[PDB]
């Protein structure tokens, strides 16, 4: 196996079958430079109400959720098309429905040594009793915002590495794959692939943000019960279910996170 | 394996051992006299109406056309949220049972199990039936949940009172559902509990008396799993008077998972 950085216009069961055979690809131009920018421009103005002048002429905001920092990310970014046409074909067949695990902008320092090489789906405990062949237990985006170089400490995997067993060791750091991309692509990072973000040896810092999505039945990483109704009204209906606001389905057609027998938007008048 | 009726200050780790052993338990006088009373009062016109048989349409048929099971317990009921979601037994065997793997656990859902005069028997089934990674589990891991079935009225053959089959919960995934033959009711007065893992076959008998058996029941399951009831429709003044454990349970806290990662942060 090996990393296939595949244009946009794609076909989905070429991606797909790219995702089951190497672990992990990239989809380049994923989205367009505003975009990336937009995203930028509202987590900065959220976590920053002043900037420094030029010279002496509340203040900060500690970060909270990507949809509410980010009003593009609730609204534009979450209503993704490949993200959804992803996650149906991953998660759909066994669990049925899915949601928002959790999101965030990456933000690697300069002078930022190498991070340790990991599996995603490592915080579950489930994850011993599944196979390499079973369905992955959560799928991660990484979108560049700055460029991705073995520099700056591009993110690395290890393709082929999310076939092996549970008790298998970690990749050796010679056999780490960079990924080298642009601000707009996107790392497709499902959760038994091996992966870490290496050491940035550049005066600048490596900038991306993520999406992560994982099955019903799992709890997200996330709750997004603390947003103000009036941005959750503004939200597509897709996006008010992956942010946990509305009953999703089982593949049973067993419905969880229930408003007792009932739908959960229909007694909060949503 | 056979079925225990253990008094309320049986030791835990005896009830655990139980557990291990057949599966399934009594706890006799569970709840008191007071509970069981303001639980049928709060719920009583709820229950009355509501309708029979399933509200939603999915592919576990087990709910007749004579039984309601109506959920939302919590909304409901105060008793239920303010005293029953605390109850120390609960919350003493699903420590021992979740905590040694998935770290916290929280309320996973609750019914109301009211069997109607005349309804048949319920097919024989295991409640974790519709988790999908119930068929990655193994017999020897721990439960995927755990159901607290709490008679309101008294539980007997004839009313319908639920029956299981002890020792079940060690077959394999692809074992074959328990004969009729091999299923032993639960004889319950009101207050005593039966103690029903995710992984014991079970099934409510047929009410051929004339009077309805009414029971409800509490679940809980490990804090990675999406609860089958969210509780954030409640309304505020209703989760503030909740108590910091009830709080966790219906969802408003941050979970701690064994390694102490945080899950719905
Ligand atoms: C379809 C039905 C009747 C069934 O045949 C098997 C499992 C579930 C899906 C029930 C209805 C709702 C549940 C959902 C819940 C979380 C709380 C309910 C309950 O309290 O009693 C039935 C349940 C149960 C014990 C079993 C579970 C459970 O774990
Ligand atoms: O009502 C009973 O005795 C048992 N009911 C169930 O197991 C159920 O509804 O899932
Ligand atoms: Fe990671
Ligand atoms: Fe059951």
């Amino acid at each position: 196996p090996q990393l296939h950085y595949v244009p946009y216009d794609t076909p989905v069961e070429d991606v797909m079958r790219i995702l089951k055979e190497s672990g992990t690809l990239v989809i380049r131009n994923f989205l367009d430079q505003n975009t990336v920018q937009k995203v930028q421009d509202e987590v900065d103005d959220y976590v920053r109400n002043w900037n420094p002048g030029p010279k002496y002429n509340s203040k900060t905001k500690q970060p909270s959720n990507l949809s509410l920092m980010s009003k593009t990310y609730r609204c534009e970014v979450l209503n993704h098309p490949w993200m959804h046409a992803i996650c149906e074909r991953m998660f759909g067949p066994t669990y049925g429905d899915y949601w928002f695990n959790g999101g965030s902008i990456l933000h690697l320092e300069p002078g930022e040594n190498t991070q340790p090489i990991h599996q995603d789906h490592v915080f579950y405990q489930i994850s011993k009793w599944r196979r390499p062949t079973d369905p992955d237990l959560t799928i991660n985006f990484t979108m560049a915002l700055t460029e991705f170089t073995v520099e700056n400490g591009g993110t690395r995997v290890c393709p082929g590495s999310h076939l092996w067993e549970n008790g298998h060791a970690s990749p050796a750091e010679e056999d780490m794959v960079p990924v080298l991309m642009q601000p707009g692509d996107a790392l497709i990072l499902p959760g038994s692939m091996w992966h870490s973000a290496g050491a940035n040896r550049t005066s600048e810092y490596r900038r991306g943000f993520a999406t992560s999505f994982h099955p019903c039945h799992f709890t997200p990483i996330e709750s997004h019960h603390h947003l103000p109704r009036e941005m959750v009204e503004e939200m597509t209906p897709l996006v008010q279910k992956m942010l946990g606001f509305r009953t999703l389905n089982l593949h049973n057609n067993v419905k969880v996170w229930k408003a007792g027998e009932g739908n959960l938007e229909d007694a909060t008048g949503l």
